[PDB]
């Protein structure tokens, strides 16, 4: 609960960039080497990543603040139509995971 | 029959990859394959022969917590300063395993601006 995924929705097309919103809230502090990562439910380690991207140091930190950021993900790396859940992970630059989102699936929309 | 036997399967393959970006290659192996640490996925041309013939490669990981008989999925970044450019080429994945058996071959694709 400490890096809260925000406006995320129940599916993303599949060939068209994904644009994920999250939260730094106070509970954490961010590092150069955190990422984000697209993982398949079921995911055990941080190892088990299908894309991911570095998440950017904040310009000009003030601790315990609370900052918005965004990462857009270039559709050429997201997943198919394959009918697997993922959801969206922050990782920090050791492992840990503070971070994760509702699932979601590739595909058209309703 | 079939060559090579499905043992790793490619997934998510496009018709077309980025010149000089990096890609991600993604595969799974089937029950069919025990991982090896000298296994690796190398980029062909298209009417490859034999191993030799890759235009660029680069190890297989082996998987974590690694039990017989599962289907795993592996992702490989390639840098796309060792990428094919805009050739007119045809190229493919393909897994061969450290006996130098080819053992999984994607779908073609060609290195050049997207469509």
């Amino acid at each position: 609960a400490h890096v809260i995924f925000q406006n995320v929705a129940k599916s993303y097309l599949p060939n068209a960039h994904l644009e994920c919103h999250y939260t730094l809230t106070p509970y954490i502090h961010p590092h150069p080497k955190d990422w984000v990562g697209i993982f398949k439910v079921g995911w055990s380690t941080a190892r088990d990543y299908y894309t991911f991207l570095w998440s950017p140091m904040p310009e000009h930190y003030v601790e315990g603040s609370t900052v918005n950021c965004v990462l857009a993900f270039q559709g050429y790396y997201l997943p198919n139509d394959d009918g697997e859940f993922y959801q969206f992970c922050y990782v920090t630059h050791k492992g840990e995971i503070r971070g994760a989102s509702t699932p979601f699936q590739f595909r058209a929309s309703s």
